[PDB]
This record gives C-alpha cells, structure tokens and sequence, in this order.
C-alpha cells in the first residue's frame, strides 16, 4: 500500500519525453520521475502532422503557450489532408490526375460539420447530389476550408485572428528536444544516459528494477515502457503478446526522407498531403523550408528496391545520394496496453500508419488516460483493466477506420489496391458502412461548437471519430448512401431553408479566398 | 415497396398514444397522415406523474409549448428531488422518517451535475475528506445545495421568476393526455378514431397489413405504433415478440394506489418525490395541487395484495374498506425487440419498470425522438430498426440495473424482501460499474458539468443520462462508498486543498437561497 513513489520511463524519444513532461507536471512533487534512455543512431527528421486537441489537451495541460513551443521547433500549420489520385489509376505521382473535368483530390478538414433543424449538413448535400440538384463534391459543398486550401491560404489573419481550425507541421526530433529541457529544467525529472542490460522481475511478474549496461540499478513503483516497437518491459521483459492485425492493414514498411523546399517561390501548404501510390501512399508534411515525405508501402505487393525506386522518381530524388529512412513497422497493438507496474506508451503499445495523424495524439490520450486510471502501489486491477480498455478501442476505432481509405478506394489497377478490396472489416467497422448505407449519421456530434469539442478532451475522446471525418472520406472516395435520409422527405421546409446554409459556406469561401493572406506571407511574420 | 410513409396508424390512446401522435404530428407536419385508435377503457384515478427536467426542452419544446402554458392546463406541481425514506433503517411502513446517526433517515438524489474541481468530480473531494476522518456530513448535503432549501420545502424559483435551480413536475397523468389529444387533433390534424381493435392482418413479410375495428372499420398504413400498454395488441400479440421478464433483477411486480386530498395552506406543498421504503417494496408521493399521488410498488412473492393495501392504508390511515383503489399487476422487463417489421412499440408496450426513478414517461419521448432519428421509408431499412432496437435496448437495461441498485445496496435486513434483494445477482454491465466505484473511479462521469448544455441538448444527455451524480447520490446516500480514495488524490496536494473553497460556496447558496428563496406553496399560490 501507498502511493506511487518512484516512475521509471525506459526509452528517450518522443513518446518518452511526452511521458515525462505529461507525468511530472500531473505529479509534480509527488512523485520522482526518471527517464531511461540510450543513444541511438540518429535518423532524418521526415515531418509529423497532428491534431487541433495538442493544444488543449497536451500543451496547454504544460502550462506552454503554442507561440512558445513552435517558434523553438519551427512548426508549420495544418488546415486538413488533402487526398491526391486516391480514385484514379497510375503511377505514384504528386500531381493530381484528372476525374470528372477536375483534379482528383479531396479535403479532410478539422472541425465539425454544421447542424441544419438537428441533421448535419452532408445529409442534406446528398440529398440534393442524389436527386441531382447538384455536382459538388462535399468537400467543397459542407466545408469552407477547401477553397482556401486550393490558394495555400494561412488559418490566420496578420493581425493573429484565427478563421478555421488547425494543427501543426513539425520535426518530432525538434519537440522531443524542446520536452527534454522542459521536463529536466522545469519539472525536475532526472535523465539517465545508458542502455538496458536485464530487467528483474519478482514473485508476482511484475517488474523490481532495470539494470543498465554500465551496472546501475534503477528500482521503481510504475514503470512506463516507451523504448518503441522494441517492447523491452511490455513485450520482451513482462511477455504480453502483440497482436499483429495485418488483416486488417497491408501497408508494414517505409521509405522515408526530407527535402528541400523553396518558400519564397512556391509558397507554403496549409495541409499534409496522402499521395496514393500503386502499393501504398506517401505522405508530405511541408514545413519551413523543407517537407518531409515517406512512402508508406505493403512489403508483401513490393520490395524495398521498388519502393525505393517509385518514392525517388515521384519526387525526382537520387537513390544513390538521397538520405533515406527504411522503417519496417509492426501494425496492431498489445493484448494489453498496461500489464502489473508496466504501462507501455508510445509504440511499444500500438502503431498504425500516419495515415489520419493519429501517432502523437495516442501518446498523449494514452497519457490522459494513465493519469485519470492512475493507481497507488496497490495496482488495483480495476484501474488497469479500464485502461486496457479505453486504448484497445481508441487504437481499434482508428484501425477501423484507416482501412476503410483503402477498402473503399475505386482503384483496381495494382495488386495492392485490388488486395484491399478482398480484406474483411471489422463488425463494428462494417455496422457503420451499414448505417451509413442507410442514410444514418455514423457517431454525429452531440454538438457542431467546434470550440466545445476540441476544448473539452472528454467530449472529443467519447467522440473522436464523428460524422464530419466519415463523411469526408468515404464520400471523398466515392461511397454515399444508397438512397437520401428517409426523414428529410417529411422536413420540406428544412429542406428549403437549408439553402442559406450552403449559401453561407459560400460566401465564407468567397471572402476568406480574397481577404486571407498566404500560408508564408503569415508564418515569415510569426517566425521573425 | 419503396417511398416514403405515407399514413401512420397509433393504436391505444392515453399518455404514450398522445405523445406519440403529439411528437410525429409536429416533426412529420404536412407529411404524414396520422389517425390514432383509441377504445374507451374504465378510468382509473390521478395517482400523479413525476418526470425529469429533458421533458421541458425535449418534448414541449420540440411541440412548441410553452412551460407555463401546459403547466396550467394540467394544474402541475415542482419536483426539485426525490426524498429516499428510511431505505437505510428496519421497521414497519410508515412515512415519518425514522432516526439514523443522530438524523433522520432519508437522503436526496437531485437534478444537475457535480461541479468539476480540477477535473475531478465532486464526489470524489468528499470521500476523500469522509475517508480519513475530515469530515461527517452526508455526501448529498455536502455536494448539493438543493437538501438544505428542501428541508424547508422552499420553491425552486423565486417570486419574480427567476429559477435558482434544476427542477421538474408533478402533475395528473391524464390532464397532459388530455392536453396533448386536445394538441395534436387540434393543431396538428391528428385523426382520433374511437374503436376497439378486433382483428390484426399481417402479409406474408410478417408486417402488418391493416387493422379492423370491431365496428368492420379497415384502417390500413405503411407504419404502425403500438401504444396499448400492457396487452401489446401489435407487439405481442399481433407480431408475437417476446417478451423478456427480467424479475431476476426486481422483485416488485404489484402495485396499490390511491389520490388523497390535500390541505396546501396548512401544511405547505413538498417540491419533491417522496419515495417511502415499506417492509415489501416502497411507496411513492407525487405532491399536486389540493392533494397528493401515493401508491405502494411491492412484490406478490412476499406480500399478499390485501397485505399490501392494509399496509399502505395504515400508513396513511386511511380505510381498506372505503378508499378508492387502483389494484395493478405490471409486467416488468422489455420486448425482445422493440420495433418489429413495420409495428413500433412505444411507451409499457415496449418496457416498463417501477418508477422508483422517474422514467416512465420518459420512455415515450425518448423513444420517440429515436424513431424520428432511425425514421424508415416504404422499403423498411432494417439497419434503422436494428440501431433503433439497440438504443430502446441499452435505454432500458441501464435503468434496469441503475433501478437494482436501490434495492440491492440497501443496508435493511429485517424483511424477507429486503433479504431477498440481496440475493439477485447484478448484470454484469451493472457490476462492472460497482466495481469502477468501489476503485474510486467515476461512473459514467459528464463531459460538462454545465446542465444547461447537459439538459438543453438532448442527444449530449441521451448518450449520459446515468451520469456520476446520479450513481453517487444513491450509491453513498444507501451507504455503498468506495474501498479507499481516489488515487489520484494523493497526487494532487494544491487540489484538495482547494477544494475547500467549492464547498464552502454549495454552504453559502445553501444559506442564502434559504433565507431568499419563499415556499413551493407560496409561488404556486401567485403562479395558479
Ligand atoms: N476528433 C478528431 C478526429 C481526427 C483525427 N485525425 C484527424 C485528421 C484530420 Br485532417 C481531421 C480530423 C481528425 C479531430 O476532429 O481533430
Ligand atoms: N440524466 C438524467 C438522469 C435521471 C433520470 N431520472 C432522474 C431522477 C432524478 Br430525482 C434525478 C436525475 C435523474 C437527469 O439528470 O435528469
């Protein structure tokens, strides 16, 4: 019995140092926190996108105003992802092929779709698609962040008024680097440089101390596993078993890398880009004079030479000169994310590709997570069966929900995008292609109060996947409903009063496009 | 077999029918045409209705009623609580409550939420404080300011107007009936048909063709809504659906009731519930206008009926021989699905359960708010019935297992009822939840503690309507409070320090709204 005295954190990178400043500024002075980590080979830093809620939920719960965390790691903004060839068949290219008299690409945007008499707006735009009132893509019909996107608008007048929602660009190294001084000069917690030699268990399996290879021995009341795919507490030391859920999820390798990019000439993208490529997509995260990109690709459609090959020729890159980062990746997440004293946080407890900008936001939810669950030494299985839970279904709900990029993709042309379609969704996956068949709304917000939903974590994490992030990309990719909501006929007059909402878009769309400045003409003024 | 519905049929009359006809009247204006059959059934007396704040702004608001019109009309009283008396303390059935800890015994469950102090519940600082001693105020009059001004029966808005806290109503189920028959034939063009069911024809899909009248009257339609309560004309017997006795989890299947007048200027008005432990079962008040609702809810397994009505007359004293009495035998439990083909249940058709905590009418607008959502066409979507059935589904069994708890954690012994109780076993959804309270979690904590946003938004309280308030108030009212305090507690030294400040504010309102605030009695008297 007891409280929690001592927590040792076994791995330094981004997960790591997000474990630490999370828990020492949740625990501050009640706890002493010590972080394990071993130099590594460095790698390129090939760009992280993230989500509006690492703001509100992470740096804000710091006590870090967002000016002073991305002038130190030169973050760019991110408005949505944009889609590019995902419904057109050819070779990885990053330009956009023509569908329909127009580009093929489609928004994702942040945010949430607008309520019309308690039914969100892509009901109504199917409803006038269907009967073929109109051609509009829904992207552009229901979201104002389309049009701006098209003109790498900045989500932010000079004078600093901000008119959408929006997230980050960034370099992971450069935030890891800025929470290790925050964590170590701030919040008291203690870095050790060294590498794991054994790790003592006792009795009851659960984990006594960590020894290094220099011969210290580092005992602890919790222990938080953050040493990445390695697994050295949760999966090699405490022998939980990963659960691999490439059925669900083709794509298990990597080849990424940064380029140089000319701000001044070609200005700044508000957005991450998901380049469909013949085995896979590719990813490009564009930042202050660079972006970094990688090409996410299935090992059993093409080898690591293909890929290699297909990702330097989209982007006109030597293969024999240009610096690359070959990642092979385990897809799925432990039987158990929290086992005894061992907590595994980061990829050590679930990975999934970068393809909707989930990987920091796991981090920091998990993290949340631990705090609300958080035991004394007692290690009450209530606590840890309940977190096991909420991770399982927030990895599992976003599991669902990647796959379904690429199972509902038109594209036949390759073996991988044909493999795809023979894959099996999950029952609650397939649940919601049924609702969604049927006119329904899959998981609407109880609320279209963005300010409510990403200032309020509960009420995002009880709803993370919601109707808007559905509707962008199973419409974006092609698939509707079969038929209108059978209760909008009964609505004749929210059906004609729903013009001044699309109106509305409209003219947001219009003014915005001719009053907001560029993406670099705002960040050259942010960033000195 | 496909189009929209074209003519809905409602059979059974009274509070759910009226509803019904009410709610798809005003949401299907112009759309629908809906005809209700209603047969004459012998009267029984206003034995009083209590309700819920969501009924306000979900159901009359949704018709466009204002409060102070249909209050009027139907001559409603103000429920602020329910008064839960001597469920903690042997004895026979009587309405005095009996002497517990140097008090009597009874303890609130009120409307709201628990304020948040650093994103803890309330709840949570109070055992925390009662655990190690710092304080022996009950967990009701600590977190709450309604007990205090209850005590002296004072009225939940002031003589201006001017509302101090969440309240509902007590009002005579049949004059809202009346009301709304008046409402919906009226202002919405419902058909009201006066006529006894005789023959149910179904097709070979199984749903139902039309339904003749015992006058050879044919009344076809594409949908059906069974509002006959207890008998299920089209439900159960029509559609033979099963139905799921669930007395496995509640003993109580009988009920005795009665109106008894009320002298108001003597003795003031109550503005709360009263809900009377007895020796086998409990006995409600439902305090009205010039009189009060009161009947005894017990179990035939341990109580005779005359046994009954000998104990809920000598707790009134009133006489067995002479007193109007309304002698029911529920059913309690669900269908096994709650819309079958095109014939929805609404209202005890569908569920029933004691209303030990207010959710009978509920039900009905509740149900019927999701029948708009899933609303079908011609082709009969069976992902809409399917969703739809889940949510009745989920509604019912959450009440269920909530509703257990009162008897199961009851401390009374002293009856072969209340030994009874104990021996049920708690659904396994119900006993995870115990076991989350016992580990000093949270159980079904709100997103907000705002109840404007929580009671004005009914899909945001739909998805929480057994919030964590709700389960403290009768969890550590009845006694059951968690093995230890929260662990994260001890971790938050500043914040349960401060937390002094929150209490002593609920100490202030108590004080001052009990010096401000006039009687119950005093604003009905200016209001009628
Ligand atoms: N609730 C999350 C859902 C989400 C996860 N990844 C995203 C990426 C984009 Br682009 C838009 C939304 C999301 C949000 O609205 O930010
Ligand atoms: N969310 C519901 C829960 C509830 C159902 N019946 C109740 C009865 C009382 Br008294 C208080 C709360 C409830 C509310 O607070 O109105």
């Amino acid at each position: 019995s007891g409280k929690i005295d001592k927590i040792l954190i076994v791995g330094g990178g981004t997960a790591g140092w997000m474990a630490a400043s999370y828990l020492g500024k949740a625990l501050q002075g009640t706890a002493d926190i010590t972080l394990l980590q071993a130099p590594d080979i460095p790698t390129l830093g090939v760009g992280e996108a993230t989500i509006p809620n690492l703001q509100t939920a992470f740096f804000d719960f710091l006590g870090i105003p967002e000016d002073e965390w991305m002038r130190e790691c030169n973050a760019s903004y991110k408005v949505a992802i944009k889609f590019i060839n995902w419904r057109t068949a050819g070779e990885g290219t990053s330009e956009a092929r023509e569908l329909d008299g127009g580009p093929d690409h489609f928004y994702h945007s942040f945010g949430l779709l607008k309520y019309h008499e308690q039914i969100p707006l892509s009901h109504y735009w199917f409803d006038r698609s269907y009967r073929g009132k109109t051609v509009e893509p829904f992207d552009y019909a229901c979201y104002k962040e389309p049009v701006i996107l098209d003109a790498n608008r900045s989500p932010r007048r000079l004078d600093g008024s901000k008119v959408t929602n929006y997230a980050w660009h960034f370099d992971a190294h450069l935030v890891a680097d800025f929470l290790r001084r925050f964590a170590t000069e701030k919040l008291g917690v203690r870095h050790v440089e060294d590498r794991v030699e054994h790790v003592q268990r006792d009795a009851n399996g659960n984990i006594e101390s960590v020894r290094t290879a220099t011969g210290r021995v580092f005992d602890a009341d919790l222990f938080v596993d953050c040493s990445g795919f390695r697994g050295l507490l949760i999966n090699k030391a405490m022998e939980e078993p990963f659960l691999d859920m490439s059925d669900h999820l083709l794509n298990d390798s990597a080849v990424a890398t940064q380029v140089p990019h000319d701000d001044d000439a070609n200005g700044v993208e508000p957005f991450t880009s998901a380049i469909a490529m013949k085995s896979g997509w590719t990813w490009k995260i564009p930042m202050l004079g660079r972006f970094g990109t990688g090409y996410v690709y299935s090992s059993r459609f093409a080898t690591e030479d293909e890929a290699v090959r297909e990702f330097c020729e989209m982007w006109h890159l030597d293969p024999e000169t240009q610096p690359l980062n070959r990642i092979r990746f385990r897809v799925g997440r432990n039987r158990r994310a929290w086992v005894g004293n061992c907590v595994s946080i980061g990829t050590s407890s679930c990975f999934v590709e970068p393809l909707e900008s989930t990987g920091i936001y796991f981090v920091y939810a998990a993290l949340y997570q631990l705090v609300k669950h958080f035991p004394d030494k007692s290690l009450n299985p209530v606590l840890t069966a309940r977190f096991n839970r909420e991770i399982e279904t927030m990895f599992d709900d976003t599991r669902d929900f990647i796959q379904a990029h690429f199972y509902f993709s038109p594209r036949t042309d390759t073996p991988f995008w044909r493999a795809n379609k023979e894959l099996r969704l999950a029952d609650g996956m397939q649940e919601k292609i049924d609702m969604y068949r049927a006119g329904m709304a899959i998981n609407a917000p109880a609320s279209d109060d963005a300010q409510l939903y990403y200032g309020n974590f509960e009420e995002e994490f009880r709803n993370f996947w919601n109707n808007s992030n559905y509707y962008c990309v199973l419409a974006g990719l092609g698939l509707v409903p079969d038929a209108p909501s059978p209760r909008l006929a009964h609505m004749p007059q929210a059906t004609e009063s729903v013009d001044e909402v699309f109106g509305a878009v409209k003219d947001r769309q219009r003014n915005l496009l001719e009053t907001l400045p560029s993406l670099h003409e705002f960040l050259r003024q942010q960033h000195g």
